[PDB]
């Protein structure tokens, strides 16, 4: 039939896969593990979808044109552990939507059309490992947002539109792995955003409008793998900055990017110099980091400039 889903009876139970023209199922086997609807065109799901689906684990709910969630959507499956929301309409969440979910570990809803992020859409999370509000058009987040997530491991915040970072915005997570916060229009990056996560990975930046990073922002990263700060505004950095990055005190799995700014190569950059000396092996795209001044070497490559000493 062209009508049925796809099916795939397993060791654990059913995964099921239903796109045009096939129909969303009416109910679900009491076995299904793994449920994907996607490509649809709907302003709402029905909201007794997952009635009865207790060994549901993960919602996959791609690409439908989805315009709200029914406050108690997943009031079937407390047991749930990854929810993706890519690619819909969201503009809010229900209130109550996750008073149930204290064992979701993923939650994706990038691409949606998030305007603000109120504390209270989260309210019953408390398992979340992994946050991804992506590609929405956030311009300011409230202090408090992740202060209950003790085990998070990545927070997705790159292709808003995000003007500031509230202070105490790392300030729950016991070990957060890596930060995405490219693309956004972010300004400055001040002293005290990174202290809660001294063992901080990855660390995303680039694409941003970055002006000034505060001398201590870095102080205590003690195992960065990427630091991406390339395509910002960056014309210089204070003294001692990547005192703990990098050589002698750590083997970066990836690296850095600092290209893509207009550096001003004179002595108020010498101690990147002698960082970058020390680093060179671990620089990615060295050929378009380049100084924008002074006029008497615009043009060259830092890293001529720095070996020029
Ligand atoms: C979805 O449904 C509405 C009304 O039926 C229609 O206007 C819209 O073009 C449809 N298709 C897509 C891709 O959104
Ligand atoms: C964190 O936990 C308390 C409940 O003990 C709650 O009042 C607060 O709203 C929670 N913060 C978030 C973002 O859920
Ligand atoms: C940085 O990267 C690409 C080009 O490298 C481009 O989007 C733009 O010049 C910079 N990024 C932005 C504005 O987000
Ligand atoms: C970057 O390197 C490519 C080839 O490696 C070369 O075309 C280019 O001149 C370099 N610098 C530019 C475009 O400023």
């Amino acid at each position: 039939s062209p009508k049925d889903c796809q099916v795939f009876r397993s060791d654990h139970g059913s995964s099921i896969s239903c796109q045009p023209p096939a129909e969303i199922p009416g109910y679900l086997p009491a076995d299904t593990v793994h449920l994907a609807v996607e490509f649809f065109n709907l302003t709402h799901l029905p909201a007794n979808l997952l009635q009865g689906a207790s060994k549901l684990q993960e919602l996959h709910l791609s690409s439908n044109g989805l315009e709200s969630l029914s406050p108690e959507f997943l009031r079937p499956v407390p047991q749930l552990r990854v929810l993706d929301l890519t690619r819909n309409a969201l503009t809010g969440l229900p209130p109550g939507l996750f008073q149930a979910s204290a064992t979701l570990d993923t939650l994706v809803l990038k691409e949606n059309q998030l305007e603000v992020l109120e504390v209270s859409w989260l309210h019953g999370l408390k398992a979340l490992g992994h946050l991804d509000l992506s590609g929405n058009r956030l311009r300011k987040l409230p202090p408090g947002l992740l202060a209950n997530f003790t085990l998070l491991r990545t927070l997705d915040l790159g292709e808003n539109q995000l003007e500031t970072l509230p202070p105490d915005l790392l300030r729950g997570p016991l070990q957060l792995e890596r930060l995405h916060l490219e693309g956004n229009k972010l300004q400055v990056l001040g002293k005290d955003l990174l202290l809660p996560q001294p063992d901080l990975r990855y660390l995303f930046l680039n694409g941003n409008k970055l002006a000034r990073v505060a001398a201590g922002a870095f102080q205590g990263l003690r195992q960065l793998d990427m630091l991406d700060l390339s395509n910002n505004s960056l014309a210089s950095v204070p003294e001692g900055l990547w005192a703990s990055l990098g050589q002698p005190n750590w083997d970066m799995r990836d690296g850095f990017d600092i290209s893509g700014n207009p550096w001003i190569c004179d002595q108020n950059l010498s101690d990147l110099y002698r960082w970058l000396q020390a680093q060179k092996d671990k620089m990615f795209s060295q050929n378009d980091t380049r100084c924008a001044g002074p006029e008497a070497v615009k043009g060259q490559t830092l890293l001529a400039v720095a070996k020029s000493q």
